[PDB]
């Protein structure tokens, strides 16, 4: 079930992100998602 | 230099980013980010 969220970047990293979505043929949404799915257990060991 | 950006995401999803950011006393936008950061690679390493 979706939910629209608008987000900060830098310049540098939402092109970076842009450039993976189309080389991909996809959203950025969806590589965003997959960047969340590879780095969560990772983030869930910050401290604090 | 910062830039805004809409994104769709599952409610689950939103909310486990977002208790990590309040976890970590960080912006939505930051634990993104470090998302990204830490996920690049193994994305960047993606098919077709």
């Amino acid at each position: 079930d979706k939910r629209k969220q608008s987000l900060y970047f830098p310049e540098e990293m939402l092109k970076e992100i842009q450039e993976e979505a189309t080389r991909q043929d996809r959203s950025l949404s969806w590589v965003v998602q997959q960047a969340w799915k590879i780095a969560r257990e990772r983030i869930k060991s910050f401290p604090a």
